[PDB]
Parts: C-alpha cells; structure tokens; sequence
C-alpha cells in the first residue's frame, strides 16, 4: 500500500501528463496512460 507507481511515466513518486512518451527508441514504441506510471506491452496507448 504505496499508492505511488514506479518506473516509466513517472517523476519522482508522481505520474507525468496524459499523453507521455515511455522512453522513444527503436526498441519497443509505447505510450503513457494519464493516472498511471506503468509501461504496458501495448502497441497503442493514450
């Protein structure tokens, strides 16, 4: 019971604007979500 997600669309212990990029590069495209810091295996989000 943290209610502070870690990792990607964050920034420090606070969720970055809907609509963030996780980490571009030619290595795996993905997207932020708005309420979230967590990175899914999604081909699309937000």
């Amino acid at each position: 019971a943290m209610d502070c997600t870690t990792g990607p669309c964050c920034r420090q212990c606070k969720l970055k604007p809907a609509g963030t990029t996780c980490w571009r590069t030619s290595v795996s495209s993905h997207y932020c979500t708005g309420r979230s810091c967590e990175c899914p295996s999604y081909p699309g989000n937000g």
